[PDB]
């Protein structure tokens, strides 16, 4: 019932739990991977862990990083919220735990960089850990805590991404203790999580922390956000303003923030949440700064152009109807109204802050005319968001990568319309196809919503998909290929783009993109190099 293991900084006691079927795994949750960013540490890079004595309780996840969840609703059930959220959770096939190795999976959770967690409410390791692999999830600093940017020495920006690097390093040292191979770590993420993963993959400061990666609906340059420096300044100076600060010196603004109570910050960020919908702060291209681990030293797009991350083989995913999943919140913020008021919302934040005055204008035009003929309306935006924020970015990445003489790349389109869909349930949705985050649910067990359901062996259609999806994930992390028959799901070829169409459990098929998809590509290409 109580399992014990040693880690570099001390002993920890996890729990022996059940995976699908009879399978069992040791599970250590809430383990600290660094000093908690609590005082003068709130926004600064994570400090090393003072060692501890006795056995650290790694029975369950710890609290969740300060945030305001404008999306998950009851799907996520945090055991509390605190700035002392920097913990990871490690799950391992019981038989594999050393007592004097396995491939490991590090997962970065989505939530627009502003909310979410690495908890098992949404991230159940049950399916995965049933495939002979170690699963590692964790929390990183969110919204203002992890992405504030003062282009200063104390807050150069990207603290959130640094937390990931800190944890990937912690994994390198501690992998063996769990019976895992640090030489075979696979990084995965979805949404902001996937975008962060892609970004790390371009960071020379993350070299050697993982052998390959999985991008589930997210990329370093996906349009749903921006790494633009001007924008950072804007939103930041807009926060400090709204928050009552008046100081101007980078450091002084900092101190005031350091001494500000959590709640005052949470309210001030929830202010921006109202203004932008589902995100607030973001990663930024940073300037070199004194004694600073530069996570991002350039525009992702230009970095990629020079093959800056082409040696990390990866799986690039995206769903059928990505943004159908957001309808409920699109209404709450009333995007239709917002669009009428800000016709630039249709334009990638990255272009608005980069392109030239007349340029923007014309694009702003083009975009509007493109999805809104008779009237600015919901479905029109949902189309926009899906293509622009997910589908386009994914395919454009598959293509660009396949023609840079780099590592392999596998592209997929999740279109499976499950019998049971947690997110449509919680939000009362109704649409065809697969919306954003759903493929993630056939790889992780949504423990906060399932019951005592048994998924493996599969019997219903849905569990069969669970089996198939989690198999692509473990094969990749085992053989750097999502399939055991190289021809069932071929690497991406530039001369012939095709994606594995995930739709029916146990049926392979790489197909070309539909007409619209091709049209969307061209359209979006012309727009991006206008
Ligand atoms: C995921 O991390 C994707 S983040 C997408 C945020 C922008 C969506 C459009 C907002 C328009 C107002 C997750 F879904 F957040 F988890």
């Amino acid at each position: 019932e109580e399992v014990v293991v040693r880690t570099e900084s001390g002993w920890i006691r996890g729990l022996k739990r059940r995976a699908e079927g009879n399978k069992s795994y040791a599970s250590f949750r809430g383990v600290p991977y660094a000093k908690q960013p609590l005082g003068e540490l709130r926004f600064k890079e994570l400090q090393p862990l003072e060692p501890w004595q006795d056995e650290l309780d790694a029975t369950q996840e710890g609290p969740v990083c300060q945030q305001t969840d404008v999306l998950y609703g009851r799907i996520m059930r945090p055991r509390g919220m605190s700035e002392a959220c920097i913990h990871a959770n490690i799950h391992v096939p019981y038989y594999a735990l050393p007592r004097d190795g396995l491939p490991v999976l590090v997962f970065i959770h989505g939530g627009g960089f502003a909310f979410g967690s690495g908890d098992s409410d949404l991230h159940g390791p049950e399916y995965l850990v049933s495939k002979d692999v170690i699963v590692i999830t964790f929390n990183y600093r969110l919204n203002v805590y992890g992405f504030l940017s003062l282009n200063s020495t104390s807050v150069p920006g990207n603290a959130g991404l640094r937390d990931m690097v800190t944890l990937l390093k912690w994994v390198q040292r501690n992998a063996h203790f769990f019976g895992g191979r640090p030489d075979d770590v696979t990084l995965m993420g979805q949404s902001a999580g996937a975008a962060a993963t892609h970004i790390l993959s371009l960071s020379k400061a993350a070299d050697g922390l993982f052998r390959r990666a999985i991008l589930m609906s997210g990329t370093s340059s996906s349009a749903f956000f921006t790494t633009n420096p001007v924008f950072a300044q804007y939103i930041n100076k807009l926060f400090v303003t709204n928050i009552g600060i008046t100081a101007t010196d980078p450091e002084e603004i900092h101190q005031k923030l350091i001494e500000m109570p959590a709640e005052k910050l949470n309210e001030a960020n929830r202010f921006l949440l109202e203004q932008f919908g589902l995100t607030t702060f973001f990663p930024v291209v940073e300037s070199p700064i004194n004694g600073v681990t530069t996570i991002l030293d350039g525009d992702p797009e230009q970095l990629i152009a020079k093959g800056r991350g082409k040696h990390i083989p990866l799986i690039i995913g995206f769903t059928d109807a990505e943004c159908e999943i957001f309808r409920r919140q699109f209404e709450q913020i009333d995007i239709v109204s917002k669009i009428k008021e800000n016709p630039g919302i249709l334009v990638p934040l990255s272009v608005l802050f980069s392109s030239a005055p007349d340029t923007v204008a014309e694009i702003t035009k083009a975009m509007h005319e493109k999805y809104f003929k008779k009237s600015v309306d919901m479905e029109g935006y949902i189309e926009l968001c899906t293509d622009s924020y997910f589908m386009y970015p994914a395919i454009s990445l598959a293509i660009k990568r396949a023609r840079s003489n780099g590592a392999p790349v596998y592209l997929y389109q999740f279109s499976f319309d499950g019998d049971y869909s947690v997110f449509r349930e919680v939000n009362h949705l109704n649409f065809e196809g697969a919306g954003h985050i759903e493929d993630l649910t056939y790889v992780f067990r949504t423990n906060s919503m399932l019951g005592g359901h048994a998924s493996f062996p599969p019997h219903d259609k849905d569990d069969h998909m669970k089996y198939w999806m989690t198999s692509f994930i473990t094969n990749f992390m085992k053989y750097s290929n999502p399939v055991t028959d190289a021809k069932l799901w071929p690497e991406v070829r530039a001369d012939n783009l095709r994606y594995q169409d995930i739709d029916t459990p146990d049926v392979y098929q790489n197909v070309k993109p539909h007409s619209e998809q091709r049209d969307m590509l061209d359209f979006f290409d012309s727009i991006y190099n206008w």
